[PDB]
């Protein structure tokens, strides 16, 4: 009902093909594709505060669903889109060639990302305090 | 008597000043100012492995406390430095001209980053997990 939480990444599947795919050089990927960081979301209904922790970087969104935003990206670039809440427990958008699903079963966020034959799976549990 | 926790960052004072004296790109400064993640400490005795958020990086670094290692700084830079252990509850170290001070209280964590005149301070609290 609430996606509030900081959540410890726990697994992750593609992060290394994903990044090469997306453009990111392949000594900053090597940098940081077992770091397993803490990322926050902050929920008040449609509204969200992200900080994402990904790789060797931590990017800040905010957005409020069905609004479109401008939410850096991996690659530095800030892309127009508009991020949409499914039920409760799923936000779903499309940028550029990338699909991304953001699920959350109980404390863990499973997170989709789908750039051609490529799906980039973040597994992320809640620190529940 | 462990530093080992995850931190959620408070609050901090002079991060501009001190990135600006260290050289960081002045778009980096702008867009990590505001950032408070998560970094963790996990200490085994005199050996510590760090994961420390600041603005928009994430840095890995890992050091056996009075021993010579090879640190990396908030510019990417490789310094080699030993690190002590002060009073039992203070991690202080020296690297060119900037003096490090990172001080357990209970639950939490100051680090004191003196640089000319310029004192960098971030508190950070334990997450309770
Ligand atoms: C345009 C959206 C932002 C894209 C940023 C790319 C970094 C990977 C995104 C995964 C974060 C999704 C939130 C779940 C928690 C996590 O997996 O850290
Ligand atoms: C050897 C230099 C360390 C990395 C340089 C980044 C500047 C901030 C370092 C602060 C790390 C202290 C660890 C405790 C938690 C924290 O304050 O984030």
């Amino acid at each position: 009902s609430s996606f509030s939480g900081k959540y410890q990444l726990q697994s992750q599947e593609n992060f290394e093909a994903f990044m090469k795919a997306i453009g990111l050089p392949e000594e900053l990927i090597q940098k940081g594709k077992d770091i397993k960081g803490v990322s926050e979301i902050v929920q008040n209904g449609k509204h969200f505060k992200f900080t994402i922790t990904a790789g060797s970087k931590v990017i800040q969104n905010e957005f409020t669903v069905g609004e479109e935003a401008e939410m850096e990206t991996m690659t530095g670039e800030k892309v127009k889109t508009v991020v949409q809440l499914e039920g409760d427990n799923k936000l779903v958008t499309t940028f550029k060639n990338i699909k991304s699903v953001t699920e959350l079963n109980g404390d863990i966020i499973t997170n989709t990302m789908t750039l051609g034959d490529i799906v980039f799976k973040r597994i992320s549990k809640r620190i529940l305090e």
